[PDB]
């Protein structure tokens, strides 16, 4: 009595398989049978069933089905290496989302052309058409299967399971055999839309104080159709890995001699170089007078500063005659002391000093990634020395300034948080009124909602965060204007008042960008490496066809390039569309090509980064698209 999804029951006299009711069903269906599902129990097709139950058939369209496809191309993963590499040791072999892995003890690691073999072997396997046998198996014979067939860390896994597993499955792919719960497919004609992926470094027990394995990481699916889509996600998402666009576009590195510390390659540098020439200007404009101060400061000073509790252990300290000085991790007590070197009044402030600080801090190494999370970083820093009634209009200022800025750089997603009182804080509830209101007011006035966040704050003031999505929908703090009533007094900045009273001043950290390496990061992901014109880091290749034109081509790179543009010539002695080939994938907005007709008539070929032909033009219109478009 086996009942079925649409309500119905089919009766069975002697104890059926989940295969022999699809037969019964008809042809058809038992041809796209994969398992079946016993009372909610997966199940291999050739289980019987003895009692009645519910059954339901799964199929190559059911999630379900697509599992055990990915299961049983883990089995023939196995099956390939154990005739490729014979002496090598079957570990595990599971399903993950969208795929599979099988991790595997090899002397040796694994290259690229192990996959190809591997992967090939596997088709050759699946191509044959054969039957996947399970046969229950008493423990006591499958050790015995095992240890024939030299599989030690087979053997470990079943020292694992507890007495109450006295039988097990065993999988049989024509002279191999692996173990499982499965279920796996009948048949390997299930398994033609896979394919293996990445190979990566594993661990015994994943413990990293154990043998490292192999792992061959594949995917599978129930058609081509879906297996393509699938490899065009992992295309397309390894063209936002910064670290792989920073390789393959020659623009950073980093290794251990240096750890989390860039070397910026000249076409990185070049990026940079454009970021901080117009946050540059943005200083200039925004009333503040950039400064450059010492990396390397007593420790008397830090101790002082009120933060020494939290950077103690984050800091690199070095020596000196006996002095122990830190490195620094922010710019913050080095403003102070240029603000401490004259005599201010009320009429005097603001005063603002902005300094792309180089500042150092020793982060634990595990955590470092990329130029994501470093220990040297330079940040767009800023600090305001104003009066406490100045804080509204100095903060409306930054903020027409911050979103001026995301503008410029195509970040119209915005986000803008409060952080308020924390719970550990310093000065009058008082002057945390003043100045919490005094952030709200701020941007009620420019006209901007904002969450609020209780008890976020610092412990020296209220912040305003400016938080924006990048293209990718994804969420990153870009901006802080944080509010600190405390170092100022700490470190003997002050003023004179209204009336001779002598006053510390409020200061105000900010930043737009943050970290520079960071924002780097952001803007290689966000643009999926082809930037805007105004931003690449190399804009114009200038090529030659012939020797004849090489002269001609380094007159006209070194006219863009008292241009102000960023300009490269190609007088290599090589093919003239294997450069084409070779500048369009470092995705260079423009090419102009040199030959015969371009010397003789003064002109320039452009070809885009997209592919439009241009065709010949003057120099002197090339330069004027340029201006144009705000390169
Ligand atoms: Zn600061």
């Amino acid at each position: 009595n086996i009942t079925l999804p649409d309500g119905s029951r089919r009766e069975f006299e002697n104890p059926v398989s989940v295969m022999e009711v699809a037969q019964s069903i008809g042809a058809g269906l038992a041809k796209a049978t994969i398992a079946g599902a016993v009372d909610g129990v997966l199940v291999d097709a050739s289980d019987v069933i003895d009692h009645d139950a519910s059954l339901r058939i799964i199929t190559a369209k059911d999630e379900e089905g697509v599992e055990i496809i990915r299961h049983s191309c883990a089995h023939l993963v196995g099956h390939a290496v154990k005739q490729l590499y014979p002496d090598v040791k079957m570990v595990i072999g599971p399903v993950i989302a969208e795929g599979f892995y099988y991790d595997i003890y090899s002397e040796r690691p694994f290259t690229p052309d192990d996959m190809a073999a591997i992967e090939k072997r596997m088709g050759e396997l699946i191509a044959q058409d054969y039957d996947v046998i399970k046969k229950m198996t008493p423990r006591a014979e499958v050790i015995e299967i095992f240890k024939a067939r030299g599989e030690d860390y087979k053997l470990r896994l079943i020292e694992d399971m507890s007495e109450d597993i006295q039988a097990m499955g065993m999988y049989y792919h024509q002279e191999y055999v692996d173990m499982c719960r499965g279920p796996h497919v009948p048949n390997t004609r299930f398994l033609k839309a896979f394919k293996l992926t990445r190979i990566s470094g594993a661990y015994w027990r994943g413990d990293a104080q154990n043998e490292q394995l192999q792992r061959i990481y594949g995917t599978a699916w129930a058609d081509k159709k879906q297996l393509e889509a699938y490899i065009k996600r992992i295309e397309e998402a390894e063209m936002r890995d910064h670290r792989r666009i920073g390789k393959q576009q020659d623009l950073f590195h980093l290794q251990e001699e240096a750890p989390g510390l860039v070397f910026w390659h000249p076409k990185g540098w070049a990026l940079w170089q454009v970021v901080e020439q117009y946050m540059r200007k943005v200083y200039r404009n925004s009333g503040y007078g950039e400064v450059r101060c010492p990396q390397i400061l007593d420790v008397s000073l830090w101790k002082k500063s009120g933060h020494w509790d939290n950077y103690q252990d984050n800091m690199f300290f070095t020596e000196s005659e006996k002095r122990t000085y830190a490195v620094k991790p922010m710019n913050c007590p080095g403003h102070i002391q240029v603000f401490n070197q004259g005599l201010h009044s009320y009429r005097d402030l603001p005063i603002r000093y902005g300094e792309f600080g180089s500042c150092h801090r020793n982060e634990p190494s595990g955590a470092l990634h990329g130029i994501l999370r470093v220990r040297g970083f330079t940040q767009d820093d800023g600090h305001v020395f104003c009066t406490e009634n100045q804080i509204e209009s100095e903060v409306t200022a930054f903020h027409q300034q911050a979103l001026a800025v995301y503008q410029h750089f195509g970040f119209d997603e915005i986000q803008i948080k409060i952080a308020l009182r924390p719970e550990s804080r310093l000065g009058d509830d008082a002057t945390w009124d003043k100045a919490e209101g005094a952030l709200r007011s701020a941007l009620t006035a420019c006209g901007v909602e904002w969450q609020e966040l209780p008890g976020e704050g610092a412990f020296y003031g209220p912040k305003i965060e400016y938080h924006l999505k990048d293209a990718i929908g994804r969420t990153w703090q870009l901006g802080t204007m944080q509010v600190d009533f405390m170092m100022p007094g700490r470190l003997g900045a002050e003023y004179v008042d209204e009336n001779s009273q002598k006053k510390h001043p409020v200061m105000l950290h900010r930043a737009i960008v943050g970290s520079m390496e960071r924002f780097l990061g952001i803007l290689i992901e966000h643009h999926a490496g082809q930037f805007p014109a105004w931003l690449a880091p190399t804009q114009v290749v200038v090529a030659n066809i012939t020797d004849a034109q090489a002269d001609y081509v380094s007159g006209v790179t070194k006219t863009l390039a008292e241009q102000g543009f960023r300009v490269s010539s190609d007088l290599r002695n090589e093919k003239i569309g294997y450069k084409i080939r070779e500048h369009t994938l470092q995705r260079v907005p423009y090419l102009l090509v040199i030959g015969d007709r371009e010397k003789e008539n003064g002109a320039v070929a452009v070809r885009t980064r997209s592919g439009e032909d241009l065709g010949s033009m003057s120099l002197q219109a090339f330069i004027e698209r340029l201006h144009a478009e705000g390169a």
